[PDB]
């Protein structure tokens, strides 16, 4: 089986998406913890898992040709991955988990990096019943909507793994598709907007 | 003589130098923690910083060799990047874990591998009660990030965290530290999932 | 047909890369610079340093990067790692920490041989924020230019003297009273040759909550 | 002539590297590393976390047969400098650091024709240390062991030249003054392994310096 | 034009200095800013440009054979560079500028990296009229005086680019060559000693 896997990988190992060969990446966010809210600089720090999924013809294989192998794990540097970027980060994003993706015989890839992000956020009112609200856009930095498209499986941020003893509780968190125009180029870019309303948790 | 033993080790490393575990070729990884120090308990962000040695042990057929065919060499040291290693991860870290020791593993002729990285970890933890008699209790799960229980099974030698190297003058004293294997099931998948749950009860040490 | 389009791109990239030593006095380069100011994160009066987040739009044109779209299936542009190509050494002349890169280091190349590179960056630079809590506010400046190329190898241009503020963080601790980007020419002790820079002048003030 | 010497060094380096290989020490071919510390500064002592930060130079010395050469055979070159990445280096590690060590100096070693290597990285280290009593006459006492992380005493042995830490470069205007600093060899056993491991124990007694 | 430069660089692209082939490095400091003076740890943070110059025969060429090229720019990683090091830094020095050098046809190299350095320094008196005085030595870490010699053009630090609105004003800054011995080796080591007297600037 080891030989089969090796052979498959060898046989497998695409210049990224193009206007003729567009790509749809599905984004989903799991919010694990709001670590810190700095009212002196208006930066908030999030820990979250960013689920990325996409599908490439060039990654399909017949499991029957490879000992019934239906999927495998490989370093994310072994394959192409989307340049999904936070548009209002204030520090470089920190990766908390192993950079390893899962590839299925149907040519779909799933890559779920855990990250810590500092982004621009005014925490004013976090100490009130209404809480504070902040938002950060996630999308390709260099690919327009014509090259890379984004969609979500749902507009509800997954909160099932949120840290129950965090300094902050989540009142709501959504994730929404957006189309933006920027001064630099004619073509529009796509992002998923993460909107979180949150409040200091009482002990 | 000494030149002959070097040649022997070189030939052995050449011959040995695996796509990782699979459902058909599963792997048991043994984890063990040696808790060295609780450096810091931040009640303003609810992060606690631990220093520990994380002992990982696994066994591969593809790393076996007959010692008599290589000058009685029973084991050797090699860079951790020369071999496959488990993607064991803390599930609730708040910053990238920091490695404090050389990334080198010990390989034994039976194919068993021992890898003990030293690490500093910030993880999610409410230190409420740390200043009390009963202390604070926090927990952090360690497991594979991308492998299920059908590819990587985890085991412990014991459920007692090794405290023989715990820093005696730490700001915090350990009341109890346990390491327990956990098997869980999720709706999304049929495969069982495994992790080792590190639970530490600690309080402020009196000077 | 899609496998053909991928092959075409691979062919184009292949031809261009496996075929530029940077600008010279004989073959000088004009780099256009534009700044998009996104946030003034912090102003530290203890050390006289200010931290900004901005997008640094860079454009230049290389004959060596030209291709005929018809010969390549109508590809008019492509994305490529900034490491696969030459990029200008545009540098802040008064930073106090290494610039932090916040965006993927990828450039866009068009068939006419022009490149567009827009790194998002956080920059700490020298700045006395005195008066930032006053009506007139505080003024600060930071020069941007090549570190090693003189005005003879690299010339700088702007498309406008007005910094793009259309993306400035509305709820920042600081608000922008004005922000300009202006071409300048300076001389240094080490070298006779002039160096060219774009001066970023920002007048800012504490935003009333 | 000068070109001749350059060529000679190149030839030598090439003979030693590209065409020689040393897999590290073993039970049959064990290595002895001489360790010495030049303590330069106690930068900070944090009583809230019990961490102390040291700046020091760590003099490492070992000798390999496979690095020996005949100077007469290479234009009388008796030594040379090379990137520490071109040769094997001991995995000498502090056993109680709380953060990754920070390297302050270029990672370049000196190789001598007898096969001896000298490597002296300057480092800043945060390690576990209770600084209670640092404001007393007696001062505070802390210790930290340095040893190979993965080699037992059967593969790597350690020794010092002297038990006296080199204090001739200690920063005279540091916040903290040194009352004594010793470096001592130790043999220890750890639960994971049967084999004993070797360390040099750096023990420092220090005190707040009066202005 | 581009072809000539490419040919030249290819033709050019030395194991470092030796006793039989020593090297003289000229050092010059341009002090731009004293960012911070920390009296709790006795560390001071400097921002400066460190001009390095040296000459290699093996980098010489005839401009006549190369389209009249008299100089070119190249990555500092393409050539040997001197391991000039602050002897009393307390943090890894941080490089603020692109690692690129200028090579001239006579074989002379000029390399001017901007750096931020924390180094050992008691800032006591910095709030007085006479100010505070600190020093830090710069030299090769591993080449003795028999392999690398150092020198300044002048003993006066270039203050022409010093930040006018720094928290600290410069009363004087000098750069002087020194010969020193260390316990580790019999051979002498060469350094250039940066001595700065400074005080808090009145607003
Ligand atoms: C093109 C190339 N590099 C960067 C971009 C930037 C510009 C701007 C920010 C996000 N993205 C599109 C909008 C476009
Ligand atoms: C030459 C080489 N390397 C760096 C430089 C620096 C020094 C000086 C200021 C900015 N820049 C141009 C002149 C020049
Ligand atoms: C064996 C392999 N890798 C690491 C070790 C560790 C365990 C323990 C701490 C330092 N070191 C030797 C003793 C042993
Ligand atoms: C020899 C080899 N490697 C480092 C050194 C150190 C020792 C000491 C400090 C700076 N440098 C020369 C003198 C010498």
């Amino acid at each position: 089986s080891q030989a089969n896997l090796m052979r498959l990988k060898s046989d497998l190992f695409y210049p990224g998406p193009t206007k003729d060969d567009p790509l749809t990446v599905t984004l989903g966010f799991t919010l694990q913890d709001i670590v810190k809210a700095d009212s002196s600089t208006n930066e908030v720090d999030l820990v979250y898992w960013e689920q990325q999924r996409w599908k490439l013809n060039s990654l399909m294989w017949d499991p029957n040709e490879y000992g019934n192998i239906t999927d495998f794990r490989t370093s994310a540097a072994d394959i192409w991955t989307p340049d999904i970027t936070a548009y209002s980060s204030t520090r470089p994003v920190q990766v908390l988990s192993p950079q390893i993706a899962v590839v299925t015989h149907d040519g779909s890839v799933m890559f779920i990096p855990a990250q810590r992000l500092s982004f621009m956020c005014d925490p004013t009112g976090v100490d009130s019943e209404e809480g504070a609200t902040c938002a950060v856009k996630f999308g390709s930095w260099v690919y327009s909507g014509f090259e890379i498209d984004l969609k979500t499986d749902t507009d509800q941020v997954d909160l099932s793994s949120y840290y129950a003893s965090s300094k902050y509780e989540i009142l709501s968190a959504t994730q929404t598709r957006q189309v933006q125009h920027y001064s630099c180029c004619p073509e529009p870019y796509i992002d998923v907007n993460l909107v979180v309303k949150f409040r200091e948790r009482r002990a």
